[PDB]
């Protein structure tokens, strides 16, 4: 079994009761420098200084963080394509990623 980063749903409409939970299940022995970064699917710098998961992803192998996708400065488009990315802090090596999540803005 390999390291995985899955999500409750890969499509979220803004202003719904249904929230998006991010389930990470990493088989690698994790470092306390690990994190999940929330970046827009954008043809730009692969650093993509963007949103992220805070405390709770601080080098934990497996767990979940539920999050309300609210229409803020990050969510301006009619359909915001985002992706969560669990990086292993050592070398900043991408350990796991979610499919491109379609955040729809009605």
């Amino acid at each position: 079994s390999r390291s995985s980063l899955t999500a409750s749903m890969y499509e979220y409409t803004l202003g719904q009761a249904q929230n998006l939970i991010i389930f990470w299940d990493i088989k690698e022995e994790v470092d306390p420098s690990d994190w999940i970064g929330l970046y827009h699917i954008d043809e730009n710098s692969p650093a993509n200084f963007w949103d992220s998961k805070n405390r709770g992803v601080t080098g934990t192998q497996k767990g979940q963080i539920v999050w309300r996708i609210e229409p803020g400065p990050y969510f301006m488009e009619p359909e915001i394509k985002i992706c969560f990315k669990y990086y292993h802090g050592i070398s900043g090596a991408l350990r796991a990623t979610t499919p491109c999540i379609t955040v729809k803005n009605p």
